[PDB]
This record gives C-alpha cells, structure tokens and sequence, in this order.
C-alpha cells in the first residue's frame, strides 16, 4: 500500500504527463485545495471538479507552457512539502516568468485532503502587466 | 547535541517571535545558504548570520512597523523541517498594511540549520509598497 509520500509523488508524476484524471485520482471529496491569495487562481476548491475547472482548465486557457518542475520531495508523514519551480508565458503579454514554489499536502486514509499552494506570486504578476 | 532539527528550528522561532536575535542566529551553521525569496523586498541568498541580520532582519524593523511571523505549523521531515505561517506588517513609507501566508523550508546538519528558503506572497507585501 502507498504512503501519503508515494501518493503525492503519483500526483506529481500524473502532472508532467499533463494527466489531470491521474493528477485528481486520490483527490478526496473532502479536499480543501488553496491557491494562494496573490496567484490569479486563488482560492480554496472543494472538489476535484472544482480544481481542474478552475485550476488547471484556467492556467491552460491563460498561459502558454505553464509548467511545474518537482526539485524535492519532503517526507513529514501525513503531510508531504513539494518544491519546485514554475515557468509560463502570459498569453494576453507574451512575458514569462519563473519562480519558486513550495506546496504543503495532507494525506488521509489513502487519499489527498488538503493542498496548500506557496509560490512568487508578485513574479507571476509581473508575466501579466501589459 | 541529542536535539531534533524539529527542536531546533522550533527553538529559532520561538527566540525570533521575543526577539533575540542571539538566540536566534546560535545554530546557524558557517556554511548557511539563507534564502530570502526572489520577489520579497529582501531578496537574494545570504551565508552568514551577520549578513541574515543585517541584510535581512535589521532591513525589516527599520522598513516596517509591527513586522510578525506567526506560526501555524511546523512539520517534521526528519533532517528538513518546514514552517508555515503568516506574516503580518505596516510599511513606514506607505502606512500600509497586509497580511499573508508563508511557508519556510529548513534543513539541519550536524546540529545545525544549514539552509532556510522563504515562499511568501510577494504579490501581497509588494501591494503595500505601492503609494
């Protein structure tokens, strides 16, 4: 069986093949997934309908190769740190950006429950200044 | 010597929110990497703790008024440890406050932190900035 860092590193895989049913497939009903505050996509999304539509969907309509690149996974039991980078164009500028990004997990009873989201949101900003 | 990366990150923050900057800086390894994220006022890596206090804790009380880091979670990893919070402040030459979240990622070796890497919402402290 997998442990809650195994289940977030499927995640992590099912994202670089630009899966999203594999990316939501151990997303529980009870998910709180949070965008953080200054990211155009902020907010908490309580299903994983909710997340592709308002997420994923959105980077994909509003960026061109918005991608996330995994450096470290951090193994803290239950919960599981991601650190990585992010890179995309802007389509309405054509600016890109990169920056940093950590994001904070929590795995219950085999399925993902909580996704928080902590990442240079004044360089993504920036993509999207005229 | 027997005390846990967890123990003493969690020391640091403790001796942080009193201000004690001795406490504060007295496992920090020679060989620190302290990195403050790139669109934070006080971007760029530092690799002293002269240089975190200086460039980094010193710039933040003289910029603005009530600069706080509360702690909401500390999460063991075993030799890293990742804290996450909010941070909370009034820039002086603005008036302006904000609030927002933070997560800090630290790693411990040999009894000392030897790397911090800060993600904030640069977005959020920048709005306070402006005029």
């Amino acid at each position: 069986m997998r442990t809650p860092y195994q289940i977030v590193a499927d995640h992590y895989a099912a994202s670089d093949r630009h899966d999203p049913a594999a990316m939501m497939a151990d997303i529980a009903p009870a998910i709180e997934w949070t965008e953080m505050a200054g990211f155009p996509c902020a907010g908490t999304y309580r299903s994983a309908d909710e997340i592709v539509r308002n997420v994923f969907r959105r980077l994909g309509e509003e960026w061109d190769g918005y991608t996330f690149k995994l450096d470290a996974l951090h193994d803290a039991g239950d919960t599981v740190i991601g650190v990585g980078r992010y890179s995309g164009t802007y389509r309405r500028t054509g600016k890109s950006f990169e920056c940093r990004v950590a994001h904070v997990w929590r795995v219950d009873a085999g399925k993902i429950v909580h996704f928080e989201q902590f990442t240079d949101t004044l360089l993504v900003a920036q993509a999207m200044q005229p």
